[PDB]
C-alpha cells in the first residue's frame, strides 16, 4: 500500500496551507507562513511518533516533509491573497486533514502493535492536535471550542477504520469508509453551521 | 507496593473528571469530555515519562489507562449537570491530583535513577503539566497564573518526599507526608481564597 | 570545541531570566519563578531533543542545568522589581537567547547526522518554542505574532552558520556570523519598533 503513504502527504500538506494562511490572517512574514505550516502540518504526527515510540520522528528521518511544508507555505504566501473568506478554507482544509489523519493515523498506531483504542486515540491525536498546534501558536481560539463534530468526526473516521479492520476487510475501504465516514460528518456541520 | 498504582490512577481519573467537566463548562460534545479528559489526566506522566525516557509511554504500554479516562470523562458527561458550582470541584480535585502526582511523580523519577531535584522537579511537573494542558486547550486562563500556592504545594509535597526518603523512612508515610504537605497547604489557599 | 557548550548556557540563563522576570509580570510566587524560568530556558532544547530522538534528555541528563534555572529564576526574583520596563528586557534577551540557540541548535542538530535543513529548523525550533513556551504558561501573547524579524533572525542565523559550514570554514566564525546575522537582524527591528 502506498495510498496511505499519499494521504499523509496530503494531510502534511493540506494542514501547511492551514498553519499558512493562519500566518496570512496575523500578518505574519513568509518565516511565520514556513514554521507555523511545519508545526501544523508535521505536530499531529509528531506527536503520534513521540508517544508511540517512533525515534526518529518522520520529518527528521526524511527531511522531505519539512521541505514540503516549506514549499507549500511558501505557496501560500503567494496565494493567500486570492481567497477569502480564508477562515472558511481553514475549516474545510481541516476537514479534510481531519479524515485522513484521523484513518492514517488510526493505521499506523494499529500497525505498530498497540490496540485499537490506541489506534482510535491517535487517529483523533493526529488531526486535532495537528490543528491544535495552530490554533494555540496563532493567538485564535481553536476549531475544538466550537459546535459540534470536529472531534467525533475523527473518532468516527478511526472507528470505522479499526471496526471494518477486526473483521478483516479491505484495508483500501476501510481507509475510505473511514475518510468518508469523517469528511461527510464534519461537512454536514460545516454546512449547516455555515 | 502497589499503594502508589493506585495513586496514579486515582491522579489519571481525578484530572480525568477535571477535563471532562471543563469540557462541560464549554457546552462540548460528549467526545470533548473523552479527548480532553484523556489529555489532561494521562498528559502530566505522558510529558514525565517523555522526558526521563520511558518508552513506550504508560498509556500505550497499556491501553486501559485512556479507557479510564474514556469510562470517567462519560461519566462526568452524565453527571457534569449535578455539580454547581463545577470550577470549585475543579480547584479542589486538581489539589488532590495535584498532591498525589507530585508525590508519586517524584517517587516514580526517583526510582529510575535521576537526582533528587530532577523527582522534585517531575512530582511537580506531573501535576502541574496536567492541569496545564487542561487550561490550554480549554481556551481559559490557568490556575497557575492565580495566588498563591498551586506550584509551591506540589513543590513542598515532592521535597518532602524526597526529603523524608533521602534519610530511608518507610517510604508509605513519605508518600503521606508529602500528600499531606501538599493538599493541606493547597487547601489553606483555597480556603482563605475562596 | 566548549565555546558552544557556553552559548547554551547562556541560552538557557537569559531564558531563564526571560521566564522568570514574565513571572514577575504575573506577580507569581517564587515557585512560579523556577518553574517557568526552567521550562522557558530548558524547554527549546528539551524539544529539540525529543525530537531529535536524545534520550534522556539534557537536563535529566545532568541535573545542572534545572538547578541553573532553579538559581537564575531565584535570582530574578530579587532583581524583579530593579528593572523597569521589564518586558524591554524581555524582548532584548530573547533577542540574544534567539541568536545562540539558533546557531548552536543548529550545530547540534548537524552533528546529529541530519540534513542541513533539519538543522536549520532546529535553529529556529530551540529558540522560539523556549519563548512559545514561556509566552503560552504566561498568558500573554507571543512575540511572534508581532513584526518582524522574530523567525528570520534565527532563520538567517542557523541558514548563516549551516552555509559557512558547509564550505568547511572554522566552526567558530560560523557560530559568530550566525550569532551576529540573527542578534544584530532582531535589534535592528526591536530599535526601529521600540
Amino acid at each position: 500500500q502506498t495510498v496511505t503513504i499519499l494521504l499523509d502527504w496530503f494531510g502534511l500538506c493540506i494542514f501547511t496551507v492551514t498553519g499558512a494562511l493562519v500566518a496570512s490572517r496575523k500578518e505574519m512574514d513568509i518565516a511565520g507562513f514556513v514554521l507555523l505550516g511545519a508545526v501544523t502540518g508535521v505536530g499531529g504526527g509528531t506527536i503520534r511518533d513521540l508517544v508511540l515510540g517512533r525515534t526518529p520522528v518522520f520529518w527528521v528521518e526524511e527531511p522531505a516533509y519539512v521541505l514540503a511544508c516549506l514549499g507549500v507555505a511558501v505557496f501560500t504566501f503567494f496565494f493567500a491573497h486570492i481567497p477569502q473568506s480564508r477562515y472558511r478554507f481553514l475549516l474545510w482544509l481541516d476537514a479534510v486533514g481531519l479524515s485522513l489523519f484521523a484513518v492514517t493515523g488510526a493505521e499506523r498506531a494499529l500497525q505498530t502493535g498497540a490496540g485499537p483504542v490506541i489506534a482510535i486515540a491517535m487517529g483523533v491525536a493526529t488531526a486535532t492536535f495537528g490543528g491544535i498546534l495552530r490554533d494555540l501558536l496563532g493567538g485564535e481560539s481553536p476549531v475544538i471550542l466550537r459546535r459540534e463534530i470536529y472531534i467525533t468526526a475523527a473518532l468516527l473516521g478511526a472507528a470505522a477504520f479499526v471496526a471494518l479492520d477486526a473483521f478483516g476487510a479491505p484495508r483500501e475501504l476501510a481507509l475510505g469508509a473511514g475518510f468518508a465516514a469523517a469528511f461527510l460528518s464534519r461537512a454536514a456541520g460545516l454546512v449547516w453551521g455555515l
